[PDB]
C-alpha cells in the first residue's frame, strides 16, 4: 500500500489518484465525464462522446437503438426511428 489509491470500499486498487477520481464521481466533488448510457468514465469530453456515438446507431458492433434496442436492419433505419420514437427519452 503505497502506489495503491483505495476509494476506503469502492475502488480494489488504483495506481494513481486521478485514476480513483474518474469513479469518484459521485463523491468527489470535481465529477469527471460518465456515458449515461452503460459505464465508461473519462477525463475528455470528446472520448465519452464518441463512445456514445458507437450505441447511437450501434457503430459498436452491428446495428441497434441505443435508446431501446429494437435492433434494425441499417443505421438509417435506426436513425430515422430514433427522431421520431425518442423526441423525450
Ligand atoms: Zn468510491
Ligand atoms: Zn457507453
Ligand atoms: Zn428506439
Amino acid at each position: 500500500h503505497m502506489r495503491d489509491y483505495i476509494c476506503e470500499y469502492c475502488a480494489r486498487a488504483f495506481k494513481s489518484s486521478h485514476n480513483l477520481a474518474v469513479h469518484r464521481m459521485i463523491h468527489t466533488g470535481e465529477k469527471p465525464l460518465q456515458c449515461e448510457i452503460c459505464g465508461f468514465t473519462c477525463r475528455q469530453k470528446a472520448s465519452l462522446n464518441w463512445h456514445m456515438k458507437k450505441h447511437d446507431a450501434d457503430s459498436f458492433y452491428q446495428f441497434s437503438c441505443n435508446i431501446c434496442g429494437k435492433k434494425f436492419e441499417k443505421k438509417d433505419s435506426v436513425v430515422a426511428h430514433k427522431a421520431k420514437s425518442h423526441p423525450e427519452v
